């Protein structure tokens, strides 16, 4: 056969070091459509961190890992409290790449909603350290609690018979390594408060060392702030970025932990924004063609997420949520052009 | 099912004012893959032109009409006479199409090879018009030779057995009408000369007329003498353009008087470019990186030509004469730079 290109090396071959993903919707589709389909080969779970999830290996020339984020709560959930609470979010992956995309970042890694048959796709391929955390809950639904920090039998995540909802995200390729650093916007979990909470001249504090005093950093940090502040992900506690000769970017992985409360818009999320007051020329563009299209953010959201297996992905009152918050970001742009003039205020850096 | 773009919906929408295909290889092998297998719906051909061709519909979810250009020559045959002498090249059509994406031109519909079965595809779906041209030569091959101007049965287009190599070339769509006009530069088909080839100051008296005046028509024109001149198509006499409210663009139709002799270079087809010593911005930092390369010209083209299924498509002979054209190229312009200085040559004209 002729002409043929395999959705991984679609993937492999779309990353630079300022774009995860690409504009054209056929080769995102293409991605979409393979990790939708593409039959597992290999089912694991491992022993760090705090959250629930497996790893699947799927078919191909090569073999291409993703994570599996299994469904964890309603769409009616609310999840309060803490700004930080519960269970990752699977349809939240979901909603957080297609709005990546759409506001032109193209920094977060594919993601697909899949039901996943656990009897016949997960248990044949199954490695033990996942297969002896499967159990039964009260009504016979097959279930798995995995190994992790904070996994048990008392909370596992439970299919509908055998048929688990998640959600799918590509690993990157072994050429792109993720490099972790503490944000310097992060909270303190627990009862004391943080220095950008008590300082208000703290952005000054953070431009003095490196590397937010040169180069990209501290822009993309203010790029994630506002995409973290549309899908309430208060909880970007560290940040990781890929990086080569050609420069570096902060890429939006794992934002799972949003669109947990679609009641109250958390402003603390945009301090990176509200006390630098310095804002992406290219974001600004974008930010500005959003709210003054025919159509609002989450109208033109939606549109996208109706292309996912699992949809509809998110309840109506987080969409509208969505264009509340835009209005509010751009209030907080102005707010800099009042106390600091525009000019001083967009940075060109040509990304 | 989900994710699903047919491919002729990726072709009319990639297709804008000053670029027919992209850079995008997905969206170009999804294009030329469909074209490769699609099954023919009808087959007809025409009284106009000079050359024997066919016209075929594919399937689809709407019918997708593509040029037919059988082979008529061995790979290695050597075409003398008259710079513009012979049939139309199947293969070249190939090769062309290729060398407009590899030079970043993206002026020239697609085209795939393809090996047709004209007793099981072609004759069950072919108007009459097309049908009474058929015929066995006498090796008992099946062969048709068409109702153009110089079409006649002794003339034909003949098969192996019943298998017919040719080229495919898609239509633009209803969307993209092209207009058609006399190129300033045009041969005499005589032997008088034209004006051109004694005058020379011969483009100060094109500018002077629409539409060579303003806007991008004569750079163009300098473009497209540039990549005739690296495939030997001499026979560029009239140029087709598409045009809409942003602007205009010749495009690379009917590339396929090409590759007819590697031993011999027409500086004549340079002309526009040799007389006027103007050159698109673009252009010229593309023809550097093209000369830079570790790779030559011809061995990053031979890897694009090696995906198509009639491969080789060229020989050797006319690889190499690419990568010597390419440096006649180079002569041409740093000729241009001497007489009228770099920077009144070079036209930064943002295309
Ligand atoms: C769901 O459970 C029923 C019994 O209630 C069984 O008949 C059926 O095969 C199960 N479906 C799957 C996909 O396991
Ligand atoms: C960095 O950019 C240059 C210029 O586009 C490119 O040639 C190079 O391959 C890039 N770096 C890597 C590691 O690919
Ligand atoms: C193909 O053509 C040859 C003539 O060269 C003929 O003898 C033969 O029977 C044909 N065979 C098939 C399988 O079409
Ligand atoms: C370019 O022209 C097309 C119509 O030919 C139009 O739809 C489009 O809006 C124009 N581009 C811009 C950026 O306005």
């Amino acid at each position: 056969e002729y002409f043929n290109i395999h959705a991984w090396d679609v993937w492999h071959d779309m990353i630079s070091v300022r774009a995860l993903t690409v504009d054209s919707d056929v080769e995102i589709y293409k991605v979409l459509k393979a990790m939708s389909s593409a039959k597992i080969t290999q089912a694991t779970t491992g022993y760090k961190g705090t959250q629930l999830k497996a790893m699947f290996s799927l078919d191909g020339p090569q073999i291409q890992n993703v994570v599996f984020k299994p469904k964890r709560y309603s769409r009616n959930k609310i999840i309060l409290g803490t700004p930080y609470e519960g269970y990752d979010r699977h349809n939240a992956e979901i909603a957080a790449f297609h709005l990546d995309r759409l506001l032109g970042f193209y920094r977060a890694p594919p993601v697909v909603g899949r039901y996943i048959n656990l009897a016949a796709e997960v248990l044949p391929v199954a490695a033990k350290k996942l297969a002896t955390t499967f159990i039964k809950d009260k009504d016979e639904n097959l279930c798995f609690y995995g190994k992790c920090l904070y996994c048990n039998r008392k909370e596992p995540a439970c299919a509908s018979n055998v048929t688990m909802e998640g959600a799918l995200i590509l690993w990157l390729p072994e050429k792109w390594p993720v490099l972790k650093l503490p944000h310097p916007w992060r909270r303190t979990y627990n009862k004391k408060m943080a220095k950008w909470e008590t300082d208000s001249h703290y952005c000054e504090s953070v431009v003095i060392k490196e590397p937010y005093t040169k180069g990209p950093r501290l822009l993309d940090l203010i790029d994630t702030s506002i995409f973290d502040f549309l899908i309430g992900n208060a909880d970007r506690h560290h940040y990781e970025y890929i990086e080569n000769e050609n420069g570096s970017m902060v890429i939006h992985l794992d934002n799972a932990k949003s669109f947990g409360n679609p009641f109250v818009d958390e402003k603390s999320i945009l301090s990176p924004l509200v006390q630098c007051c310095r804002l992406r020329s290219s974001t600004y563009n974008r930010l500005k063609i959003a709210t003054s299209n025919e159509n609002s953010l989450s109208v033109l959201l939606d549109k996208r997420l109706s292309i996912d297996p699992i949809y509809p992905i998110l309840t109506s009152d987080h969409l509208l949520a969505l264009d509340r918050r835009l209005l509010l970001v751009q209030d907080a742009v102005e707010k800099c052009f009042k106390e600091k003039n525009k000019e001083n205020v967009i940075i060109e850096d040509h990304l």
